[PDB]
């Protein structure tokens, strides 16, 4: 919390603008904190980096659960419930989403950092096992199929944002589509 | 009359206007262009009364730009419809890897809701054989008045985050093009 917090804060909203790429300077002076302090909580760039994907993740997993109905089984509508959860996040927190974009995709991540993140939410990480085509779970194509889910999700919320009347039926369509592109037949 | 100071600059205000489009969004000023360009607010005006016949006029510009690089490497003896699509994506993704700036402009444009009808017709008008096509294989509703915008968003979202990773780990390109290409034929196409 507080001053770290302002660090992931201030981390969220630089990575969000300028990409993976800011600078711990900015991150820093943005926090109110200098850039010694920021060093301290966060030895590396990369640590940096792990840390706040799980805390955005964290924060994602977190919208999710608690309007999670754990009753649904079948593969389709559980992607579907986590695909509108995560549109709603993205609508309500733009730079948490543009963060989360960058991080994820970024080749920085850790063995730990995904196992970690996987397991917040066991029974979405059961389904991805389950339901996502193999070559988007395997070591090596796994980020782009992040990547892939990401930019369909970002264009939907971009026409959900600003046609908000039809957002429903957009955000019915971009999952479709996510849907075809990522899972199995 | 005295000789004229210079050329028209249409040509430089629609590259001016490519770049900031592709920096800043569609909410690029005009007053930032015309600066880029070398030229008073006022002039840009001149060529384009108005920022949304901007925007219909550098989509038609760069679309023109994407269908000639595609034209040329055609090759009409294919007739099944997923090798030919395998064709537009890999073209489209060659031209948008060469000029960056000009993929994420046609994307902004793309979207724009200020886009007419008029300029969908002509831009797809510049490409029959992609024109045909599309009608005959994307699904019908990307195909629709209603959701065409959107399907154009969809396609671009995947062709930019394919480019992306082509371009960052341009060794595996030639795979994060394939796998891009059958996740958008997914996506989007009938069976």
């Amino acid at each position: 919390e507080d001053k770290k917090q302002a660090l992931l804060e201030a981390a969220t909203q630089a990575i969000a603008q300028s990409g993976i790429a800011a600078s711990t300077a900015v991150i820093a002076r943005n926090a109110g904190v200098a850039e010694g302090t920021l060093f301290r909580y966060f030895a590396t760039k990369d640590e940096l980096i792990n840390t706040l994907y799980l805390h955005l993740k964290q924060d994602l997993c977190q919208s999710m659960i608690m309007e999670l109905d754990r009753s649904i089984t079948d593969a389709k509508m559980m992607t579907r419930f986590i695909w509108n959860s995560y549109i709603s996040w993205g609508l309500n927190h733009p730079a948490r989403h543009r963060a989360i974009r960058q991080l994820a995709v970024s080749e920085k991540l850790t063995k730990e950092t995904e196992q970690r993140a996987d397991d917040m939410f066991p029974e979405l990480r059961d389904l991805c096992h389950r339901s996502v085509l193999m070559v988007f779970m395997s070591d090596e194509y796994r980020a782009f199929g992040d990547g892939l889910f990401l930019a369909l999700a970002e264009t939907t919320m971009d026409f959900a944002a600003r046609d908000p009347a039809r957002a429903g039926e957009y955000i019915a369509l971009g999952f479709e589509a996510m849907w075809r592109a990522l899972t199995r037949e």
